[PDB]
């Protein structure tokens, strides 16, 4: 039952709304991005609410957990459209803002592509399952948390558990077997770990860029704003920090 959720809520596919016939300009390829942020992160928010168990989370936690964990969300759901749409060669942020070596550059932001392009290569060199997929993606929304814990961090426990049994039983149930039920978990939590640090970098980056936005004609969408300035703060001060499973 728990796959077929995952399977009936995965949103779908969300344009940028990027005109592709201008230049490709720092300020454009950033809009687009941070427009394609504000509309991702209408979906996230949604899907996120019709988790299984979710609604066991404290109110503000709900939230709270959807705050922190958007750029990794979003990233490794990136990464995944990339191995599917187009084997990794270029990283497909929507079906109108795919960038190429050239936005990359073009982006101001190669290097932190160059890791997510090496991302969406992992789902690959590993042979990464759908179902895979979906169950390590839930697991992300519960991998970032506030050192001091949240209003109900044993609700948050229980549903961060389960889903991490659930991510073991889809490699272990018939369909693959291999008594390699060790070997590809220590791979797949060492993907999952591995957003982390790439979404860090996201994380400063989109800082940077909000608090001198208007002084390279760069526009950041409300929501955007909001949660780049109240909660990734956060995080880059220290006050919340992602969950590893290698430590
Ligand atoms: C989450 C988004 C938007 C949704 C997506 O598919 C990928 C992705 C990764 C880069 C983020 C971007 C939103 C806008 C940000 C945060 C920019 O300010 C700098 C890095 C961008």
């Amino acid at each position: 039952i728990f796959l077929n959720v995952l399977e009936a809520i995965e949103p779908g596919v969300v344009c940028a709304g990027h005109d592709n016939n201008q230049p490709d300009s720092f300020a454009a390829l950033l809009s687009s991005l941070n427009e394609l942020g504000e509309r991702q992160l209408v979906h996230v928010v949604k899907w996120a609410k019709a988790l299984p168990g979710f609604r066991n989370l404290h109110v503000d936690d709900q939230m709270a957990v959807i705050q922190y964990s958007w750029m990794g969300l979003m990233v490794f759901a990136m990464g995944w459209r990339s191995f599917t749409n187009v084997n990794s060669r270029m990283l497909y942020f929507a079906p109108d803002l795919v960038f190429n070596e050239y936005r990359m550059h073009k982006s101001r932001m190669y290097s932190q592509c160059v890791r997510m392009r090496h991302l969406s290569q992992e789902f690959g060199w590993l042979q990464i399952t759908p179902q895979e997929f979906l169950c390590m993606k839930a697991l992300l929304l519960f991998s970032i948390i506030p050192v001091d814990g949240l209003k109900n961090q044993k609700f948050f426990d229980e549903l961060r558990m389960n889903y991490i049994k659930e991510l073991d039983r889809i490699i272990a149930c018939k369909r693959k077997n291999p008594t390699s039920c060790s070997r590809r978990f220590y791979q797949l939590t060492k993907l999952l770990d591995s957003v982390q640090p790439i979404a860090r970098e996201l994380h400063q980056f989109a800082f940077d860029l909000l608090i001198k936005s208007h002084m390279v004609s760069v526009d950041f969408p409300e929501m955007m704003a909001e949660i780049i300035s109240v909660q990734v703060p956060k995080i880059l001060s220290g006050k919340v920090k992602p969950i590893y499973f290698h430590t």
